[PDB]
């Protein structure tokens, strides 16, 4: 059985860049396609009716289904959702794990969201009023990645989904043959 | 800092795989036992155990003096407690290299304590490795060997594996173990706890 | 002169994964494109995984000897290019054939310095588990395949050098010290550091 | 069993101080201690470095055939004991020799599968500031025989260029990796997992 | 503020590859998108690789004075958008320009501190070998090349660093490793540490 | 000719132990033995870690101008013998001098092509754990003060990862214009043939 993993950071701080960089290197791990309101299907499933039909919150949403059969085949699964989702989902599963992405500083956090190119020149400082205050559930999460300087942080990124791997309830799964093997005397 | 239990059978690995995590990671001790095993060549009294005398070691464990103690393999090993309780308090991290038998005493005692089971990638490897390091002779090889899987059989009590197949693949597994865990929650707080502040500022 | 590489493993085990992010790294090697009739996976490109044809075309194509190496593989019909796969190693590239054991032993026949590589996985269930997770096969081809799969795997006895991709990471750097290890080998370094090698000489 | 590695050089380009980086990170890997009828060099161990003997007792040493090789490096003279390497190899462990030419033929011809190394420099210069700058006359005896040596790298394996240190031992690392990927290291070390696939 | 770099080389030495697998690895890193008047070759999009326009468009905007530098190099017109380049400086990116000798001796010209990379081949046979496995240039055109390759490299002299692209992943590391001393010079930490360094010192 | 460069640190930063490291990976590198008048420590022996002499042995060391800089650090002097750095230089070899800002000042002078890296703690207590786990604490932020001064700033915060920042340095210095002509000229040659 698989692992899933929670992945929250405010817009700009890096959260995109490090798991898809994650990804390449990890065939094992999927992400989770969020509903929300760029290819349909592939970045999101892109309304409201169909969404009140059946985690979800307004900042999106969690497919369940996707979810549910992704874990039983062994496949590690990320959500990058907010705080709101990783609380649900934590009430709901609380074996998820959870990971929070910070930037080394506000400053840095603007440059980064200015950079990026995809947000407006006032959307910026909108999405900064909410960033402290986004940035404050850092404390709910079990590991902490600051994306100072990008290689690093995607280090400490793996070193966590390779630790987890490491785990025993892990490990009894994928070398179950080998086990057996030591113990058979 | 973190308490680290590193344990494995006999031969696995253990022993020369923390040597070169401690090569690169001058923040983690690792503790000297006690032991009235008998020396084995190239070893150095002080540096990798603390060789004493039976009579000794049973007047260090009468004045309480050990964390945890165990009979392995014919002789007794034990871990000196107060060089553990100053270094844990000077913030540096702790490796004891010590049986199922010492983890479990350290697992009551200090709940938060992380454990590291090594694992070879087979039986026979275990005995080749013990062979191949040439510091112990047949009747001891033989004693452990026929323990070996009752050492490994304690594995499911540990909250990670790593298996010594391949040594540097290995040493990266347990290099990813102890980096994870300084990215935890906790040591995070404690480590960026200005840089913290100032993002929420 | 280029090297040839067999790069094989029973489906599912990585060796499609493994290859790409071998060659993101490694800008002189190539990988053939072979043909088949087999019908075409979601995400797959015309030209780019496959030269996908009929079965029409692809006898015609074999009548005419452009084949360096066929195989009939799970009922359809695969083969390697042999006008490309020279092309390829007279301009000083190495080259990695995909294929199948049944090709790997018609290559060695015609070729007998090309390199082989075996991918295995760590478990039988891997390979269901890795063929369902791709998510490109239905479950009677995974089942038509899994039949077959210690058939498949027992081959491995046929190769240079076996990587057991347990740890993708670590499968990895096992295939990377393969390829350049033999960019190492006397041959190798003779070719590429020929002037090299003469000014060491020189008095 | 394991591999029997043929490491040679012309001296200093760099071939104990590679092979001392690889062993440090590869536990299955001895390196032999040979015997030699030379004097110390400042920081040299007796039964480290060297078995150093006098050249009587190495003439008895080989006219008792207890040598694997046995050859004259600058009139000095340097051998192998066989004892020490086939008891080495029956436990599975790689061992390297650290030879020069004459050596390699001679263990070529007992032993086909041993793998050959040979170590060369950026350039013919460099060799000479790696002698003289790593600190122990004898430079222009082993200078002229540098070309000599050199000459011989045609009869190896693999070439390592020792230009970068840090590439060369990734070079070094990925020749002896490839080495225990092969069939038949493959064979041995994982027989049990071979045999669950195949069941 | 931000590193201008500039990355010469002749052609087929590695420098489009070489970069590209750097920018995977480095977000902090941008690639000026440069104007060019040559043909799009397949694979190619306009916006991606090249701002593709015609010699007239080129002229009109070099007429509007809207490049930092610009050089006709085997027969057609290349240049790099000066407000492009400004407004990414200033935004505390990094950035890098592929450009031939002559467009980096005016970018040097202008802006003195920027940073110039020359990429080297192992050999110049090597070189025609990867011009011939790109497989983007007739054999005419590459005989060319190689007649002008040893000028073209002897401008190697004018650069702060070379970088020998024998082993693609050991000169990869070599490129890296350029990038990342440069982001430890006292100006750069000084910058992005400053808070950090206020701490220290109190 | 090979590279000069000055590591400086307050004490207990870290420089020592990244130094070590690097040279393990690095024989093309050298360390400096300085001279000083401070007494041995754990471990230390004469010829390696310093060569040891007396006040008066140093200063009658100062007078014959054996020096290449000194200074007075923490109530001792240290200094570094020029003769075997200028003989490590000419021999191509580069060369670490492990010295503070005042002989770095010096070093400056008399060879402003000398490299300098200041290596920095990721925080005051964190190098009183430091000197502690393993008086200078009130003068450690006058000599942190100086690290203005220095071509490169390392942090030492994850000791893995300053390690690879500081062989970045290294290979980067190595990767300029003189050190490539003079270690490559053989190869340009042949290209530019
Ligand atoms: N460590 C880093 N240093 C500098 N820029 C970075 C770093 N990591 C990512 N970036 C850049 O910051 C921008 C925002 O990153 P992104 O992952 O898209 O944001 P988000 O956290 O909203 O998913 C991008 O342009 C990305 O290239
Ligand atoms: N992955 C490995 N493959 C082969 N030999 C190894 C490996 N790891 C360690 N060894 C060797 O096995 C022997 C036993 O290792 P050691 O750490 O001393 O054992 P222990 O687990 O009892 O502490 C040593 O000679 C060591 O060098
Ligand atoms: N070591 C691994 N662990 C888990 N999944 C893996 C590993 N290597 C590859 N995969 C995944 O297994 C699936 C099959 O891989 P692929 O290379 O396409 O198979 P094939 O060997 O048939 O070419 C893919 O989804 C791939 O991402
Ligand atoms: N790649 C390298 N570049 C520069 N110096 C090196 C390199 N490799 C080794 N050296 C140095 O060259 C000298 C000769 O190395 P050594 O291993 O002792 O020589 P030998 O090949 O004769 O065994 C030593 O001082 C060593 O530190
Ligand atoms: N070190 C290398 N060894 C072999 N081939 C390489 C190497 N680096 C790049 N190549 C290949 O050489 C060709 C020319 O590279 P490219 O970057 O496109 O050239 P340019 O220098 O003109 O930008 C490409 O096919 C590339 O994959
Ligand atoms: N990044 C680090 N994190 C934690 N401890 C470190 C780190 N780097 C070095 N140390 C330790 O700090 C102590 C002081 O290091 P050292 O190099 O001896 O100091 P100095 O800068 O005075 O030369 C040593 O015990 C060393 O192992
Ligand atoms: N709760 C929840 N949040 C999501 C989901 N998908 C994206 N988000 C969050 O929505 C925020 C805005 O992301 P963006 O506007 O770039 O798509 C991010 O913080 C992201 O983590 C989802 O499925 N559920
Ligand atoms: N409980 C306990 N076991 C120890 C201690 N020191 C070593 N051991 C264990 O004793 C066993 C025998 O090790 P050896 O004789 O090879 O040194 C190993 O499993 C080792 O981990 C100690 O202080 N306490
Ligand atoms: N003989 C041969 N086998 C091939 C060729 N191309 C693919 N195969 C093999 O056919 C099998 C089925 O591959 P698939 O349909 O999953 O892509 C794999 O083992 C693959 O290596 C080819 O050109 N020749
Ligand atoms: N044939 C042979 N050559 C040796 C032996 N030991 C060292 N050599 C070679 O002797 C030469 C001189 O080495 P040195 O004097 O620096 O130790 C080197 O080329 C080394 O490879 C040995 O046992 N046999
Ligand atoms: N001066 C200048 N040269 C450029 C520019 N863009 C590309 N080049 C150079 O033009 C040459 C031809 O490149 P290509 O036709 O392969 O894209 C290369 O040397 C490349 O570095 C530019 O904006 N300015
Ligand atoms: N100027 C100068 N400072 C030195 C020299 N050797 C050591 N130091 C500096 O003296 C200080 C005290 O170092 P320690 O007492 O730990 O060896 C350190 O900052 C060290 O860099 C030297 O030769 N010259």
């Amino acid at each position: 059985s698989g692992t899933l993993y929670i992945v929250s950071a405010p817009s700009g701080a890096g959260k995109t860049s490090l798991v898809k960089a994650l990804l390449d290197a990890a065939p094992e791990v999927r992400v989770s396609v969020s509903h929300t309101t760029e290819v349909d299907g592939v970045n999101y499933h892109f309304f409201l009716a169909m969404l009140e039909r059946n985690e979800h919150a307004e900042v999106y949403g969690t497919s369940q289904r996707w979810v549910e059969k992704t874990l039983a085949e062994g496949l590690d699964l990320i959500l990058e959702i907010d705080w709101q989702g990783a609380q649900q989902v934590r009430r709901l599963m609380p074996e998820a794990q959870s990971i929070f992405i910070l930037p080394p500083s506000q400053e840095a956090l603007r440059q980064r969201l200015t950079n990026r190119g995809q947000d407006s020149d006032e959307v910026i400082e909108r999405r900064m009023r909410e960033a402290v205050s986004e940035m404050s559930h850092y404390v709910e999460y079990d590991h902490l990645v600051i994306n100072d300087d990008f290689a690093h942080a995607l280090d400490d990124l793996k070193a966590i989904f390779r630790a987890r791997q490491l785990r025993q309830d892990a490990q009894q799964q994928r070398h179950a043959e080998l086990l057996g093997r030591l113990l058979a005397g």
